[PDB]
């Protein structure tokens, strides 16, 4: 069992003088150690077989090996930016939904974890907390490609002052 | 050994009417001096045998070599920058 984009591995132990294999996508080999498929994808698929032809000529029973090849997720979106937020406030991004049993895991824009799921809350948000996120999306051990960046906007709260000027007194005048 | 990249080698030194080699990634050569790998990866690691037929067509026992890719790590990330400082 290998994710897509992996290889697939099948070779025999015992000797020969010749070997036979055939498999799904028109595999065929008369090696040891057949050309090894370096990117599965999912049309690899299924019931390889080999049997063994002896030093006499003679060809013994069939066995057989089942290969699984997972499919990549889709790359994830981000549908959701809650990102226009003052400091002190929740950032809130959320992923769009995949394949039942998807996990999803985000990440910053330092490229580490900040936490799972379709929504990612990131309480009590800084600046720190302001810049690019990124979505990985995992099924059956596969991950695909990250999503689209978007990001967190973290507004400060400025240190200068509202004020006004003196008053204003008029004559006969509107 | 080699590092993933690099190249195997795989010859020998003896006179042949004919040389059997075999191989991992379904390598296969009748010459001295086989075709290089030029860029290994994993999947080359393994077994390789030879045996030589003689002038008189007979052939000598299995002999054999065995070889190891060591894979090329990931590209490291540098995560914390504590970078902003005063002389």
């Amino acid at each position: 069992t290998v994710c897509e984009g992996d290889a697939i591995v099948l070779t025999t132990t015992t000797n020969a003088s010749a070997y036979v294999w055939s498999g799904p996508n028109g595999f065929s080999s008369n090696q040891q150690s057949p050309t090894v498929i370096n990117a599965a994808t999912v049309v690899d698929s299924g019931k390889y077989s080999l049997y063994v032809i002896d030093a006499n000529g003679c060809r013994s029973e069939d066995t057989s090996l089942q290969v699984v090849v997972n499919p990549t997720p889709t790359t994830p979106l981000i549908v959701s930016n809650n990102t226009p937020i003052c400091e002190g406030s929740n950032i809130v991004l959320s992923a769009n939904a995949g394949a039942a049993g998807t996990t999803y895991e985000w990440f910053n824009a330092s490229n580490v974890s900040v936490g799972t799921g379709q929504t990612l809350t990131i309480v009590g948000a800084t600046v720190a907390d302001a810049g690019d996120y990124y979505v990985i999306t995992t099924l059956n051990s596969c991950s695909s490609a990250a999503s689209s960046t978007t990001t967190a906007i973290v507004d400060q709260v400025p240190s200068t002052a509202a004020f006004a000027g003196n008053d204003i007194n008029l004559c006969n005048s509107f």
